[PDB]
Parts: C-alpha cells; sequence; structure tokens
C-alpha cells in the first residue's frame, strides 16, 4: 500500500482521493529511496505510475519558499510534459500552498514570463527548449532547484543538439540537489550524461509489464458498412450473454455518441475517452470496476489489458490502429478470468488488412461469426 511509504499525510490523503490502492513495481523499487533525497536512475519500460514516483518523491521532499523554484522536471514530450503537471496537481491537492506550472513551445513565451515574474510556482514542468530559453532570458530562476528530474530521457539525449541545451540547464542550477533520470530504454550515449549529472545513483531496472496473451479467447469479426455497425451491435448485444463488455471506437465523437445512444437505448453505459481529465477517466473506469454498468465505451484504457472479470465481450465497434492495440484491447490480465469473446468489425480493406495483421502476428485465426456461439466457450461458470 502507499501508507507503507511513509508518506506525508496530506499526500496520502491526496493518493486515496486519485483511485489506485496498490503501488506498481516502479513505485516500490524506487519512492522509498527516492524520498530519502537519493540520486536515482531508473529505466522501468512503461509509465505504470512511473510518473507518479518523482511527483509524490519531489512532493514529499518540498519546503515550498514563496517565489522560488525548488523543483524542474523536463521531459521530451509535450503532451507528458502537461500530464506530469496535472499529477502534481492531483496529488498535492492538500497542500494548498503548493504552485505548479507547465512551460513548453506553442505558446507566447510573454506567457511564460508573466508567470514567472507575478507568480512563480515552486514546480516547474517543461520541454528543454523553452526552459532554457526563459532561463537564458533570466525569467526562469534555477539557482534554488533542489530536484531535477528528467523523464524520456532515451528521447530527449538522442541528439547532440538538445543533450547541450540539457546539460547548459544542468549547470544552472546548485550543484548540491537531488537529480532522477527516468526512461523507457537505456539508450547508448545517454550513460556520459548520467555520469555528468548523477554521481553513485541507485540504478534501478524495473521488470516490463507481463506481456498479455489472446491464448483461450473465442475471436471473430464481422465485414459490414460503417452506417450497418449500430444494427450489428445492437443486435449481437441483444443476443449474446454477459455481464459486462467493453466497447472501442476510434474517436472521442464516436465514443460520446455511441455511449449516448446505448444509454437512450436503455443500455446503460459509461463513456472514456482520450478527451476527459485522467482523473475523470480513473474515476470512470473504477466506476466501471464497481459494476456501476454493464457497458463500456472507449477510444482506449489504461493497457495492461481487460482487468476486470465482469467483462465478457470486447467489441471493436472501430478497427484498431494496429496489433499491439487489440491486444492490449482483447487480452485478460484479472484475478482469475482466462476465457472471452472478441468481436471485430470491419467495414473496409483498410481494417481488413490490419485484422490479417493480427491474425499473423499472435498466429490465431479469426473466423467470421457464426450464428451459434457456446456461452460457456467464453464465460467462465
Amino acid at each position: 500500500g502507499f501508507r507503507d511509504f511513509l508518506l506525508k499525510p496530506e499526500l496520502l490523503r491526496a493518493i486515496v482521493d486519485c483511485g489506485f490502492e496498490h503501488p506498481s513495481e516502479v513505485q516500490h523499487e524506487c519512492i522509498p529511496q527516492a524520498i530519502l533525497g537519493m540520486d536515482v536512475l531508473c529505466q522501468a519500460k512503461s509509465g505504470m505510475g512511473k510518473t507518479a514516483v518523482f511527483v509524490l518523491a519531489t512532493l514529499q521532499q518540498l519546503e515550498p519558499v514563496t517565489g522560488q523554484v525548488s523543483v524542474l522536471v523536463m521531459c521530451h514530450t509535450r503532451e507528458l510534459a502537461f500530464q506530469i503537471s496535472k499529477e502534481y496537481e492531483r496529488f498535492s491537492k492538500y497542500m494548498p500552498n503548493v504552485k505548479v506550472a507547465v512551460f513548453f513551445g506553442g505558446l507566447s513565451i510573454k506567457k511564460d514570463e508573466e508567470v514567472l515574474k507575478k507568480n512563480c510556482p515552486h514546480i516547474v514542468v517543461g520541454t528543454p527548449g523553452r526552459i532554457l530559453a526563459l532561463a537564458r532570458n533570466k525569467s526562469l530562476n534555477l539557482k534554488h532547484i533542489k530536484h531535477f528530474i528528467l523523464d524520456e530521457c532515451d528521447k530527449m539525449l538522442e541528439q547532440l543538439d538538445m543533450r547541450r541545451d540539457v546539460q547548459e540547464i544542468f549547470r544552472m542550477t546548485p550543484h548540491e540537489k537531488q537529480v532522477m533520470m527516468f526512461s523507457a530504454t537505456l539508450s547508448k550515449e545517454i550513460r556520459p550524461v548520467c555520469r555528468k549529472f548523477m554521481q553513485d545513483p541507485m540504478e534501478i531496472f524495473v521488470d516490463d509489464e507481463t506481456k498479455l496473451t489472446l491464448h483461450g479467447l473465442q475471436q471473430y469479426y464481422v465485414k459490414l458498412k460503417d452506417n450497418e455497425k449500430n444494427r450489428k451491435l445492437f443486435d449481437l448485444l441483444d443476443v449474446l450473454e454477459f455481464n459486462q463488455v467493453v466497447i472501442f471506437v476510434k474517436s472521442v465523437q464516436r465514443c460520446i455518441a455511441l455511449a449516448q445512444l446505448l444509454v437512450e437505448q436503455n443500455f446503460p453505459a459509461i463513456a472514456i475517452h482520450r478527451g476527459m481529465p485522467q482523473e475523470e477517466r480513473l474515476s470512470r473506469y473504477q466506476q466501471f470496476k464497481d459494476f456501476q454498468r454493464r457497458i463500456l465505451v472507449a477510444t482506449n484504457l489504461f493497457g495492461r489489458g481487460m482487468d476486470i472479470e465482469r467483462v465478457n465481450i470486447a467489441f471493436n465497434y472501430d478497427m484498431p490502429e494496429d496489433s499491439d492495440t487489440y491486444l492490449h484491447r482483447v487480452a485478460r490480465a484479472g484475478r482469475f478470468g482466462t476465457k472471452g469473446l472478441a468481436i471485430t468489425f470491419v467495414s473496409d480493406e483498410n481494417d481488413a488488412k490490419i485484422l490479417n495483421d493480427v491474425q499473423d502476428r499472435f498466429e490465431v485465426n479469426i473466423s467470421e461469426l457464426p450464428d451459434e456461439i457456446d456461452i460457456s466457450s467464453y464465460i467462465e461458470q
């Protein structure tokens, strides 16, 4: 549990508010020594509560000083910087004085400067390019940094030009501070950067997610036009027995609409799409687990495969991007159940090519949906 991490009361309070009740492995491996202020080099092949590692660790040690930035987190992806910032917000909910800001390209630097002069945050998240510019401009004062965090290091340090910028930013910070570096993979020349940034760091390599399998699943597909999907879906819902069902679609617009239609048709459904605050996405997926409703319509979830044991059928209402997403959508990784029914809709030659692509990758044949499906084959009793 997160209580064993011996974190500040208000920090544990926010943790309970978010949802997750069990720490991931990268968290058991890193958090303890990270809150002790130890330098850390962590290769985690994922995002499985990985950002929460440095967000909780830095918040735990944070000694807020008004108008002073004590924590700097930089990553390669603009979107990841954005999400890391929202995560700091969520976890510092019971630390009313804590301020966070995220800076990245795409937005006039004048806006960033305005924030730094008028209401400087204690924590800054950003992409190297913008962070370096604000620091050169002297808008961002990095002379008080006590925690220097880098994520997506492999991508961030891939090229000399960006590696040079990060080292330049690094030199503007105090020599005495905690440094943590996270990355999905350990590229070649990142070791040299690590040697310059950290000395004798605790090195943690977390065993990538235990991959999923299609073993034991019933898999089929149906060739139909797009405007024939709703009828087919609903007819199948009327015939196939299930406790709960998950339906995957390609967009937010499709997700919201399909879910609304089901709800109107007395098919209590819940929508979870890429256009919701993570806190909302998490809270909704939790509601679904609580078997609050029988149908979940979604653009994608939190990987790790199907973990809700009451879900008996997964519909790819819209064909999945690649085979890899098919696997993350269909595979079961719950506490007991291994049987399940997967049904894919094929509207054009492109979805078909992708479906054939899936049949080869995992060496499984996906037949056309038959008129009769034995319930005992996809539901455990």
